[PDB]
């Protein structure tokens, strides 16, 4: 669920806002299409695109479904209790946290102008 | 709740993305004031009206609240086995899908500057 | 949880609509960052760190939690029979909805360029 991907985000990058991701590029936290602006904006790009297939799966809906994971301070698992859309969630928001912490964050790219930079 | 809205959107207007309705005009995915933009607005203004009445139902949460519905490939209805909130709010959210698929779309309305055109 | 905070606000502030205070300054409704532009936005900054202490109960998710309280028209209050985490974000609510009642709305400071006026 949301709030458990926020502190995923705070596991891995624990110095940024939840907000300074929120509101990013094409991709961060709002926006379904464009030109990924950055490494950082694409991905956003890809956690949309692993959210789009996690809610194939009957009543799957990520921001909702809670998950069963954890952080061992840095490190981020998904546990073996998960149904399929809890484990799928999860594993989307994981890759997403730790892609987050490797791509570096551009200042000119927070709350841009979708209609200027969005294709 | 919100997931099945935007899968009723997609039920009708299976070519545009759910996020450009989510932020367009003075009524759509944001705002409750002003004068609206276009008709496309117009729809949003009136699906947001039919959620406040639906508020009026005790512990009633149109974005949270579960419904039964189905989309028979454009085709949508709202089951019977639904609460007095989820019929109404299964209700507001098939009439504003139907609605956004007539109205035609005004590249020009989205992510629009609020302070600006909205009163 | 969301719904009943943006109750709440109705019961102190009914003049006012939930979405001016959804997106006003640096930190009412989105943002957790920056100087806060005025009174009515230190109210939102404090309901900000108010949300982060509640969210250090296991598993309490503010916008999702609900709630006891009642608005005895004007007035609130918190019931008793909530837990830890709803007992918490109860207050948090309830403080703020009463802030927002005291403090000045400046028109001017409502959906602002976060990138101009949030440091
Ligand atoms: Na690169
Ligand atoms: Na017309
Ligand atoms: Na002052």
């Amino acid at each position: 669920n949301l709030y458990q991907f926020k502190n995923m985000i705070k596991c891995t990058v624990p110095s940024r806002s939840w907000w300074d991701f929120a509101d990013y590029g094409c991709y961060c936290g709002r926006g379904g299409s464009g030109t990924p602006v950055d490494d950082l904006d694409r991905c956003c790009q890809v956690h949309d695109n692993c959210y789009n297939e996690a809610e194939k799966i009957s009543g799957c809906w990520p921001y909702f479904k809670t998950y069963s994971y954890e952080c061992s301070q840095g490190t981020l698992t998904c546990k073996g209790d998960n149904n399929a859309c809890a484990a799928s969630v999860c594993d989307c928001d994981r890759l997403a946290a730790i892609c987050f912490a490797g791509a570096p964050y551009n200042d000119n790219n927070y709350n841009i102008d979708l209609k200027a930079r969005c294709q």
